[PDB]
């Protein structure tokens, strides 16, 4: 994963979110990617956001599960994202429907009319994990199919299986 973000953009414009909930295995992510200096801003009291910036490569990542005073912040990180990869724990079932309310507050804002959307379903290195099948059904992501762009990838974080798919997926959708 060592520097695989520089030989795919090779500095367009590309400001990605990453969000889902807690446990989800973000920051995992991030980490992963050696994206570069990660900078862990506190715009508010409450809103923790890790950002990394490669050539004109942009990260932003934090946790959604409440809070709503910091809702219109999250607006204005929204404004202008290319992409959202949006992480899901796909071996926590009794918090898929939680992750999946979340998700549809987060993709209709109008602040994202037409954004990609990667669903990482990670963590299927789980016994039990839903299936990328299994999860779109119940996430219903077909009602996003008319707007967004959207594909759910199988990832396990912890190994960086996925990560490379989902980054080659992001860039081959991209300007
Ligand atoms: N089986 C499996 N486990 C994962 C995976 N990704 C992360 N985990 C673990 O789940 C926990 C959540 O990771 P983290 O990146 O902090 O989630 P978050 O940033 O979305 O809150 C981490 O363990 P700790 O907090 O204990 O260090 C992390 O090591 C994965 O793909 N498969
Ligand atoms: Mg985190």
């Amino acid at each position: 994963m060592g520097g695989l973000v520089s030989k795919l953009f090779k500095n367009r414009e590309m400001r990605i979110l990453m969000l889902g909930l807690d446990n989800a295995g973000k920051t995992t992510i991030l980490y992963k990617l050696k994206l570069g200096k990660t900078s862990k801003t506190v715009p508010t009291v409450g809103f923790n956001v890790e950002t990394v910036k490669h050539k004109n490569v942009s990260f932003a990542v934090w946790d959604c599960g409440g809070q709503e005073r910091i809702r219109p912040l999250w607006r204005h990180y929204f404004t202008g994202t290319n992409a959202l990869i949006y992480v899901v724990d796909s071996s926590d079932v009794d918090r898929l429907e939680e992750s999946k309310q979340e998700l549809f507050r987060i993709v209709t804002d109008k602040e994202l009319t037409n954004c990609l959307l990667v669903v990482l379903a990670n963590k299927q290195d789980v016994d039990g994990a839903v299936k990328p099948k299994d999860l779109i059904e119940r996430f219903q992501l077909n009602k996003l199919t008319g707007e967004h762009t959207w594909s759910v990838i199988p990832t396990i974080a912890i190994d960086g299986t996925g990560l490379v798919e989902t980054l080659n997926w992001i860039s081959s959708h991209s300007k």
